[PDB]
């Protein structure tokens, strides 16, 4: 719902938050959204998101994440021009807490996203 945690990955950091396709991220850049938690928030990630997402993000500012960055996102839009299709029939009901943004109460606010330490994989 509100869920709104910070990353950074490819130079660039954006948005995860849990919503129909679970985590959703953002590019900084331009603070664009997974049009999957938009489309596939509403249609499912299936041969239809395939295409409508393609054919909806593929034309609207679709970024596909891959190699690690930006792969809680996969089909980011233009966050002016994907609220403006999710608000439609996309999510803009379930992302009530998205758009509502986690403010600090002014309590202590935890840190971004969990804090993990890379391992080392030797070959």
């Amino acid at each position: 719902s509100n869920q709104i945690y910070s990353a950074r990955y490819s130079g660039v950091d954006v948005y995860e938050f849990i919503h129909s396709t679970g985590s959703i991220m953002k590019r900084k850049k331009d603070d664009w959204v997974n049009a999957t938690h938009i489309l596939k928030a509403a249609n499912f990630a299936k041969a239809k998101r395939t295409r409508i997402l393609e054919k909806e993000v593929l034309k609207e500012t679709h970024e596909k994440v891959q190699g690690g960055f930006g792969k809680y996102q996969g089909t980011w839009v233009p966050l002016n021009i994907a609220k403006q299709l999710a608000e439609k029939f996309s999510v803009y009901d379930q992302l009530k807490p998205l758009f509502d943004f986690t403010q600090t109460d002014g309590s202590a606010s935890p840190p971004p996203a969990p804090k993990h330490h890379h391992a080392s994989k030797v070959d």
